[PDB]
């Protein structure tokens, strides 16, 4: 199929594009380069074993979206474009709402005009908010997320849902996931945070490489087996894979298809650290701090539905996530070249 | 003060503008005329006893907003502009999200750029959704509204709230209300629905004037005193007044100020009908139908907080709401002239 991949040069999108191309689809990448570099492109093509057309531009530009859609005769859209830094969302809520809420709205408005009706939304499990019972199941009502980031994601899920109700011929997947980690096995693609890394893994990696001194561990008194927070980490390759299957299998199948993408288990902060020490051949430095801001003791997603329905499940381990991360870090210490 | 009144030529805004001008503020009206006519303008000026500057344009046009803001040195913005037809929201969700969510976002983005930090949001009590205990109190968490209309309102409330958190010097009022009815006492301004009227009152009025045959009453078996739905109706003049006080009193007072605007009591469908029969001098025709779509038995707002805090409370009766409505209908059967 002809797939427009918004945010394709980013972390998860870049990995998703390689997999798309490997499956032989025709890939059109749309990215504004606000959080990714052109230098990834060629790696994409190479590992993908095929050429992905690249378009520099913004989802908020509805006109341009429509153009692209028509110009390329798109069948489906996988939408990764957006902003995803939680604390930054609290400081700059407007930007988050503009990029995510209006950004997606502009994007689907254009699809409508261009008559594109297949969509894969890269959601977030933050949507469950404090509406648990854990692990989270797609049948659980969402709760109220705490940052503007979380809220923007649920808002978009809601909009898409209503849209689908009004235009029942649309196929929309809401892919909810938690913590994407790792990197392509080649070691030539991986997560390239620009500043202080958001996620645990990269933060750890930077400590490990000497860029950081010690990992602050927030709260060593949670009601967990080791006292640290328990989260759900998913290898970015498994995630990429989820995206492709979801895209291939749901195209032209009307409805709102909600699926948690995860390993179906949680790992504590120490488990991740220890996995990483083992990966990089040396003890990661860390210390304990008091319980953080918007953090809970433990949560992870129930991924039974995608297994049953898409026949998808993760295949990589936490140890590989660590290794693959160390591998990329170690091969391209400076990340993507300018 | 210098107030930009978005959606000022509409129903509630037009009444609010008259009151503003009477208080002697400098009024700038911004409206796209999608649901109002220029013909209201002169009536505004007249009843207002002053000249309101009019700008034809859209809230979604951020550039234009910023321009206006600067050009007029605005102190505060009262925001009524948007779409508000519930069933239409289900059919055309995108338009509702664009106009309301993106429309407000564009508007406040512009304020930011123009350094305007006083805002009065014309909210809706639909935000409480099914998160009751009734009557609703500002201290009650909101629930999940059922139409895209309701959801768009809560989304906007959320955005503003986060914005205020990030930019603490902003003063933002979230004015929640239910059913605005009635018309200016002059009989020269009132609600002018274009097609099949949304609200009970006008629908009734049209039946009364002969434009409609019979009022369908949805559900005569609710757990209410008379078996029909109990709602909260508020004379548009009292609402206008609420808006002015809120605007005068909260300017430069940082925070998110939430206030229910209502009479603090409910009236059933039959109570409204009977009030109207009495107003128009003849029995309104109606029949019963089965319980409607997104309708509950009874709800109204608790308006204690605005009384205590703004020293505001309604002063008009249901009977006046009916009379004032009949008065306008009767003086301008064709509504606003083209
Ligand atoms: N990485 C995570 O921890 C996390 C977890 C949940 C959800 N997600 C979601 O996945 C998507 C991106 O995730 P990621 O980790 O690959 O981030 P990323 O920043 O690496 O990828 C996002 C890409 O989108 C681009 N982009 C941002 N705003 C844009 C706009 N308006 N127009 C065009 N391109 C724009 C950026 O330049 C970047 O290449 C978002 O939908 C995000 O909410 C990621
Ligand atoms: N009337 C009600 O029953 C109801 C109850 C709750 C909330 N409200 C709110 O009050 C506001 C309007 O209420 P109303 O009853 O006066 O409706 P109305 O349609 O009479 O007034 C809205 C005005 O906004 C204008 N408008 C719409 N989209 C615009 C845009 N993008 N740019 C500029 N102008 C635009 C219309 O032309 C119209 O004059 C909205 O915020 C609505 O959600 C009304
Ligand atoms: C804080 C954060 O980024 N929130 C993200 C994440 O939360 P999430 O908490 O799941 O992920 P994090 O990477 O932020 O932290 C994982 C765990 O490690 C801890 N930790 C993390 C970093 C660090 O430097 N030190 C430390 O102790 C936290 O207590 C937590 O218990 O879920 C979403 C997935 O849909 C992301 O899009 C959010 O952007
Ligand atoms: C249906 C509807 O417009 N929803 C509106 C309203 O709901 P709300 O139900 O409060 O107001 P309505 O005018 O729609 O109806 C009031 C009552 O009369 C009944 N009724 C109404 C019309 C009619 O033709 N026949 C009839 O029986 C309904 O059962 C209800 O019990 O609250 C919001 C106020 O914040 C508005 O912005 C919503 O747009
Ligand atoms: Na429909
Ligand atoms: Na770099
Ligand atoms: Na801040
Ligand atoms: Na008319």
């Amino acid at each position: 199929m002809r797939v427009l991949v918004t945010g394709g040069s980013g972390y998860i999108g870049s990995h998703t594009c390689v997999q798309l191309l490997q499956n032989g689809h025709d890939v059109i990448i749309l990215d504004n380069l606000c959080n990714s570099k052109r230098s990834v492109l060629p790696v994409i093509e190479r590992l993908g074993g095929k050429h992905p057309t690249f378009v520099e531009g913004d989802i908020r530009n509805e006109a341009l979206m429509t153009e692209i859609l028509h110009d390329h005769a798109i069948d489906t859209v996988i939408h990764f474009a957006g902003l995803k830094a939680v604390g930054e969302s609290v400081q700059k809520p407007l930007e988050y709402y503009d990029n995510n809420v209006n950004g997606t709205l502009r994007l689907i408005s254009a699809m409508r005009a261009a008559n594109v009706k297949n969509f894969i939304f890269s959601s977030s499990a933050t949507v469950y908010g404090d509406n648990p019972k854990i692990p989270y199941v797609e049948s659980f009502p969402t709760g109220t997320p705490q940052s503007p980031y979380g809220k923007s994601k649920l808002m978009v899920e809601q909009i898409l849902t209503d849209l689908q109700k009004a235009q029942p011929d649309w196929s929309i997947a809401l892919l909810r996931y938690f913590n994407p980690v790792g990197a392509h096995p080649s070691g030539d693609m991986g997560e390239d945070p620009q500043g202080i890394p958001n996620n645990l893994m990269p933060y750890i990696a930077q400590v490990a490489v000497g860029r950081r001194d010690s990992l602050a561990i927030f709260g060593n008194d949670y009601p967990t087996e080791d006292g640290t927070g328990v989260r759900d980490y998913i290898h970015v390759m498994d995630l990429a894979d989820g995206h492709v299957v979801a895209m291939e299998k749901l195209a032209n199948k009307p409805g709102v298809h909600i699926y948690n993408l995860g390993a179906g288990v949680g790992n504590s902060v120490l488990d991740v650290v220890n996995a990483f020490s083992k990966a990089c051949g040396k003890p990661v430095n860390y210390h304990f701090a008091p319980r953080r801001e918007g953090d809970l003791p433990a949560y992870w997603a129930d991924a039974s539905k995608a297994d049953r329905e898409l026949n998808w499940r993760v295949t990589r381990t936490l140890d590989e996530m660590a290794q693959d991360t160390w591998h990329w870090q170690s091969r391209h210490p400076q990340g993507y070249p300018d």
